[PDB]
């Protein structure tokens, strides 16, 4: 699926990421923005054998199961392909996991390149929420 800029800060608010460790709604859906177009279903497959998976780009090394990847951690305790539904509550459960894990939102490399010091409340303006 590919989300709408709202309904998908709907779907997050009704997830509880506003405010979820002291990071506002905009800066979650910002970072889906740019990480993935709000494409669930997009993969990014990398040459030191992990992939990123889903609508938060997720990735395989630490965070989630695909059999394929050295190293890897599964913290999440879940399955990568889980993170490819159209319903996005276990990227939502998942990413929550990341930032209490130590990690802030620097975890997310387009975060800290697209969003961060941006007025990210442009990206929930106008939304019905
Ligand atoms: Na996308």
């Amino acid at each position: 699926k590919v989300f709408g800029r709202c309904e998908l800060a709907a779907a997050m608010k009704r997830h509880g990421l506003d405010n979820y460790r002291g990071y506002s709604l905009g800066n979650w859906v910002c970072a889906a923005k740019f990480e993935s177009n709000f494409n669930t279903q997009a993969t990014n497959r990398n040459t030191d054998g992990s992939t990123d998976y889903g609508i938060l780009q997720i990735n395989s090394r630490w965070w989630c199961n695909d059999g394929r990847t050295p190293g890897s951690r599964n913290l999440c305790n879940i399955p990568c392909s889980a993170l490819l539904s159209s319903d996005i509550t276990a990227s939502v459960n998942c990413a929550k996991k990341i930032v209490s894990d130590g990690n802030g939102m620097n975890a997310w490399v387009a975060w800290r390149n697209r969003c961060k010091g941006t007025d990210v409340q442009a990206w929930i303006r106008g939304c019905r929420l």
